[PDB]
């Protein structure tokens, strides 16, 4: 019944996509980021000012301690917490609770933000990046299993320039139109995809396939921006620069905004991905609407550098339904209604497209 789910997440791509649950008995709620970018469930433990709750292990009859604690460092933040597993019911979706480990977050940096209203995370990608290790079974494996549910989950996010729907066991056809188009998960750890090109104002980048793989190319609804390895950066900069020509330094590294739509005269970025048959590619397509953000107008650059991945982050999947196809190793992209600005699209879908040109293999 994925009717239940739509409308079941709060936030946008720079705060977040959250949704409500209930953890514990008696039922605790708590806000809880949806991260496919990791693999652990864990929530605050204990107070922080920056958070208005947190789950309380001492009020929780169901509550059973696993014996050990795990921390958990990102590029930027970092929390240890206690291992343990309760009963959690998510209201929109699965009125029906579940057994599953938690972490309890009792120490952090940089970690819960100011303004943000999140207050744990939900970590939706493979065993192999839970911590301390694999064997700490995963969210979503734990439910798939106690659920009886298909080993796949779909996103509908629709803040562009509002919420949207997670929709764990399926897709929801109201949440999309058109074709699904898929591409190959790699490598099972990240949602790690094959990118065979990028394509600035009709025009392909002229770089080695291999540098948009470069460690990875992978989706992650908790990474906020588009985020490319230097070198592709670099190069997508002087590209966009270019088809348009309004800059400040500072514009392109976000230390600057430019204040004026100015969607106009800027291009339109394509990322072609192989399709599952390996002679094919598609297209996904951001228009400036996705990248060109406005702030309060005075607009930020929408893309960042990273040092080891291309992410596909939460402003582009704000272009699109993305489906995690777990059961058959594959991530789709549809058009999706919600990906609008004023009724107007901010993204295109389009294939196939020939591969005859691209080497059989981009992942280095």
């Amino acid at each position: 019944n994925f009717l239940a789910m739509v409308d079941n997440l709060q936030g946008d791509s720079g705060r977040g996509y959250y949704l409500e649950m209930l953890i514990g008995t008696p039922p605790q709620k708590l806000q809880i980021l949806v991260d496919t970018g990791s693999s652990n469930f864990a929530v605050a433990g204990t107070p922080h000012s920056y958070i208005d709750t947190y789950f309380d292990t001492e009020r929780s009859s169901t509550y059973r301690s696993k014996g050990f604690d795990v921390t958990v460092k990102y590029t930027q933040g970092s929390w240890t917490g206690f291992v343990g597993e309760d009963l959690v019911t998510i209201p929109k979706g699965f009125n029906t609770s579940f057994l599953v480990n938690i972490a309890t977050i009792f120490e952090s940096e940089n970690f819960f933000l100011p303004g943000i209203k999140w207050n744990g995370i939900l970590g939706l990608a493979y065993a192999t990046l839970a911590k301390p290790s694999s064997s700490l079974e995963t969210f979503f494996d734990s439910l798939v299993t106690q659920a009886n549910i298909p080993n796949v989950f779909s996103m509908q996010m629709c803040g562009a320039g509002n919420g949207g729907s997670l929709v764990l066991g399926g897709i929801e056809p109201s949440l999309y139109k058109g074709d699904i188009w898929y591409t190959p998960i790699k490598e099972e750890w990240y949602y790690q995809i094959e990118i065979l090109k990028l394509e600035i104002g009709g025009q392909s980048l002229n770089l080695d396939c291999r540098e948009y793989n470069a460690d990875k190319a992978i989706v992650d609804s908790g990474t906020t921006l588009l985020r490319l390895p230097q070198k592709v950066f670099d190069a997508v900069v002087e590209a966009v620069a270019r088809a348009s020509l309004i800059f400040s330094d500072g514009f392109w590294t976000g230390s600057q905004l430019a204040c004026w739509t100015p969607w106009s005269y800027f291009p339109k970025i394509s990322i072609y991905l192989r399709d599952e048959n390996s002679s094919r590619s598609f297209r996904i397509t951001i228009l400036p609407q996705l990248y060109i953000q406005p702030m309060m107008e005075c607009y930020r650059f929408g893309i960042s550098p990273s040092t080891n991945a291309l992410v596909i982050g939460a402003t582009v999947m704000e272009g699109f339904y993305v489906i995690f196809d777990r059961a058959q190793k594959r991530v789709g992209f549809a058009a999706s209604p919600c990906a609008e600005i004023a009724g107007a699209a901010v993204s295109e879908i389009s294939g196939p497209f020939s591969t005859e040109d691209v080497a059989s293999n981009c992942v280095p």
